[PDB]
């Protein structure tokens, strides 16, 4: 596994591993024992593999959405920052290594987007999004183009689609409800309507990708664009006079971009917990570590308060923090994946004019929620399955029979359940059908419960049920009244 007196840490390669290392010579210094920092290639998939088997880094740095993952795989240890420790770092950044209830990484960095602008072109940017149509009939008298920024990527369209209420998964009490996606409310109506309608009026062209904005902005076509820090340095090769602010308002609102938390985990698996802790709180978490890893690479905006304030001296990195604060925490469950592919093929398909704005986020939210809700509806049904099991075995063993009186029945009429001018002996019922159980007076093993749900079930959802209770299900009429039956009874 991990040996024993010695810290292991992986950094993805664009990260300032030079200056960590001289970090970790300091650390060794004070304390004796050796800091190597590695870097290698494909290690947010490496780590998930190589960590199960109870090996790897003592410490691991990554964007924070993976870490929800890692740490439902048992693969994070819960840190144990004291209070006086934790006031040191921004308390939203505390937010972003959350799990269930435990701080499961420290946070490092912070990143977010923001808007680009030539100050040549365009000396005073506008604050809101509104304006940005008159500015660039304007600026396209001229031959430049207001703003141009990639549009294939819900990334960064995300930012106007959030404004007025758009969001990826409700936030409530350090818990995500999977179940619950805001891309087809008001807000995400409002703000992609106002993206398709700048297509439409001939502001932006909806075939803008990465490349093509960045070779615009930095050939000085477009007076405006949105990326992140990762597109100084090839601003600063064009020597284009440009500057880094807030993103435009839209309805008197803040732009909410997606925010990305550098986070340090630890191993579980790791035998030397408090070697990383001290490492981690008492040597790169100050101002001196920070600046040495910063002085290798740049890290944009940290979540060390007292360091934040000396980075903030340059203005790129001032906006960037600002943009973040306005912004919303991206969710670390794995549940985003669905969550991209939804609202990418949404903004594609409206942008291109394949499908209305409501028609494209109805289908997004389905594509990113309707799986997850019927798992829990699937998992209710179940739920009373077994209910109807455990009363009926409780009668057993007191009585001497099941159902007693020949057949029972749950039906849902408004709101209610009912078992009809007759009393027998709280069942959510999430498909709102009718239950009914079977068996004759006699014998020890037939015990028949079948289901006629109402709506619709997914041929994932059947299968769901098929993997559960083995050859005990018979699945019948798969048109209009769906019937499943299942023998309550092994």
């Amino acid at each position: 596994k991990i040996e024993e007196g010695k810290l292991v840490i992986w950094i993805n390669g664009d990260k300032g591993y030079n200056g960590l290392a001289e970090v970790g010579k300091k650390f060794e210094k004070d304390t004796g024992i050796k800091v190597t920092v590695e870097h290698p290639d494909k290690l947010e998939e490496k780590f998930p593999q190589v960590a199960a088997t109870g090996d790897g880094p003592d410490i691991i740095f990554w964007a924070h959405d993976r870490f929800g993952g890692y740490a439902q795989s048992g693969l994070l240890a819960e840190i144990t920052p004291a209070a006086a420790f934790q006031d040191k770092l921004y308390p939203f950044t505390w937010d972003a290594v959350r799990y269930n209830g435990k701080l499961i990484a420290y946070p490092i960095a912070v990143e977010a987007l923001s808007l680009i602008y030539n100050k040549d072109l365009l000396p005073n940017p506008p604050k809101t999004w509104e304006e940005i149509p008159a500015l660039d009939k304007e600026l396209k008298a001229k031959g430049k183009s207001a703003l141009m920024f990639n549009l294939q990527e819900p990334y960064f369209t995300w930012p106007l689609i959030a404004a007025d209420g758009g969001y990826a998964f409700k936030y409530a009490a350090g818990k995500y409800d999977i179940k619950d996606v805001g891309v087809d409310n008001a807000g995400a109506k409002a703000g992609l309507t106002f993206l398709v309608d700048l297509i439409k009026n001939k502001h932006m062209n909806a075939d803008t990708d990465y490349s093509i904005a960045e070779a615009a902005f930095n050939k000085g076509e477009t007076a405006m664009t949105i990326n992140g820090p990762w597109a100084w340095s090839n601003i600063d090769t064009s020597a284009v006079n440009y500057g880094v602010t807030v993103l435009p308002t839209f309805k008197g609102q803040p732009s909410k971009p997606f925010v990305g938390v550098l986070s340090a985990g630890i191993n579980a698996a790791s035998p030397n917990k408090e070697l990383a802790k001290e490492f981690l709180e008492n040597y790169l978490l100050t101002d001196e570590g920070l600046e040495a890893v910063n002085k290798d690479k740049p890290l944009g905006a940290v979540a060390l308060k007292s360091y934040e304030e000396e980075l903030a001296k340059d203005p790129r990195i001032a906006a960037t923090m600002e943009n973040a604060q306005k912004g919303e925490i991206m969710p670390n469950i794995p549940q985003m994946s669905a969550f991209w592919y939804a609202v990418r093929t949404a903004v594609i398909n409206a942008a291109s004019g394949r499908q209305t704005v409501d028609a494209a986020l109805a289908a997004a939210q389905t594509n990113a929620a309707a799986k997850n809700i019927e798992k829990a509806k699937i998992a209710k049904l179940e739920a009373d399955i077994s209910a109807i099991k455990s009363a009926s075995l409780s009668y057993y063993a007191d009585e001497s029979k099941y159902t007693d009186g020949g057949m029972i029945s749950w039906v849902k009429k408004d709101g209610k359940i009912i078992i009809n001018g007759g009393f027998k002996d709280n069942l959510g019922m999430p498909y709102n059908g009718s239950y009914l159980l079977m068996s004759s007076p006699g014998h020890e093993k037939y015990l028949e419960l079948s289901i006629l749900p109402e709506g619709e079930i997914s041929k994932s959802g059947l299968d769901k049920l098929k993997n559960d209770y083995g050859n005990l299900i018979d699945i019948t009429n798969d048109q209009n009244k769906i019937n499943i039956v299942i023998k309550l009874l092994n």
